[PDB]
């Protein structure tokens, strides 16, 4: 059937759902491979982060979408790793597509991460285990800052902020390495490593340009 949902990416080894539900006074977290156990949180009056790792499980993605009222067109986008980053506003929910690097001491993998803010839930969809969101998990666990007091829109902002922070750290590491090569480090191979890094840097740099543009120009317009 043409309408068949297809995962377009290359990761198929992991599957797991992690739920963190909290309010100013409490917090409960669990991991499960049973999707039926996370569906009840749909109607939660308090914020719930539902992190679905392994979107190759198109059956799980479809079940979550059907229960939460996600449009099939959005499930196609979640499953298509060639989507562009975006924020899109549906009558009853916000849909966001992001990209995220996974780091390990060149070379660096890229993975798409989608978010849906619906009612009081942030649904997160990842391709494989491993992400940049631990700082947010810890602030929830240990009741740091104000995240525990705020609603699910703040959870959404906090997760995006964690990804922004990761990119800025990543650009800093890329710059420190280019420097190391530029002033140090036989010569012909050293130069081609540099090229590799300056290209990766060119890929990430637009994020900083978009953010700096918003930061500089919006606030005064708001006044
Ligand atoms: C649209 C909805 C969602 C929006 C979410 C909000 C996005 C927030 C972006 C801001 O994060 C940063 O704030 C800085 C200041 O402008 C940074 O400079 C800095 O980077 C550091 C972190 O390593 C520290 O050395 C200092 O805080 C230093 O000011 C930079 O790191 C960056 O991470
Ligand atoms: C990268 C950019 C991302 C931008 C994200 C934008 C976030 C938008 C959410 C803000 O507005 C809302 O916040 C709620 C909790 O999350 C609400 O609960 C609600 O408020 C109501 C009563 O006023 C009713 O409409 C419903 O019960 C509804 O769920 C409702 O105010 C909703 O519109
Ligand atoms: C604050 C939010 C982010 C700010 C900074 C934005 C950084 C640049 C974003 C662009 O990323 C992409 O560019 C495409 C196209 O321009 C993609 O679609 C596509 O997939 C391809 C490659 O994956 C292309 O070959 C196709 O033409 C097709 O359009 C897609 O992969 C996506 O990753
Ligand atoms: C407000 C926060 C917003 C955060 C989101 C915006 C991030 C800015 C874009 C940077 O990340 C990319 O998107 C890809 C798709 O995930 C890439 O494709 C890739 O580049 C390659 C070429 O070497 C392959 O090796 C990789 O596997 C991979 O598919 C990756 O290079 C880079 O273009
Ligand atoms: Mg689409
Ligand atoms: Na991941």
């Amino acid at each position: 059937p043409p309408g068949t949902l297809v995962y377009t990416g290359k990761y198929r080894e992991d599957f797991e759902i992690e739920v963190m539900n909290y309010s100013i006074e409490e917090f409960r977290e669990f991991k499960t491979t049973d999707v039926e156990s996370v569906l009840p949180f749909r109607d939660s009056s308090t914020p719930t982060w539902i992190n679905i790792t392994g979107i190759h499980r198109t059956d799980v993605v479809q079940r979550v979408g059907e229960f939460f009222g996600t449009h099939p067109l959005v499930l196609e986008d979640i499953l298509n790793v060639h989507q562009r980053p975006k924020v899109e506003f549906f009558e009853n929910y916000v849909f966001i597509v992001l990209k995220m690097f996974t780091y390990d001491k060149h070379e660096l993998e890229s993975e798409q991460v989608s978010l849906i803010l619906t009612k009081n839930c942030v649904l997160m969809f990842q391709e494989k285990i491993g992400d940049v969101f631990d700082p947010v998990r810890e602030r929830i666990r240990y009741n740091r800052g104000i995240i525990r007091k705020k609603r699910a829109d703040y959870l959404l902002y906090s997760l995006i902020d964690a990804l922004v922070d990761d990119y800025f750290v990543l650009l800093e590491k890329i710059d420190d390495e280019i420097d190391v090569l530029e002033e140090e480090v036989t010569v012909q191979r050293t130069h081609q490593l540099k090229r590799n890094l300056v290209e990766l840097r060119k890929t990430i740099w637009p994020l900083r340009e978009v953010l700096s543009s918003l930061y500089r120009d919006v606030p005064p317009l708001i006044e």
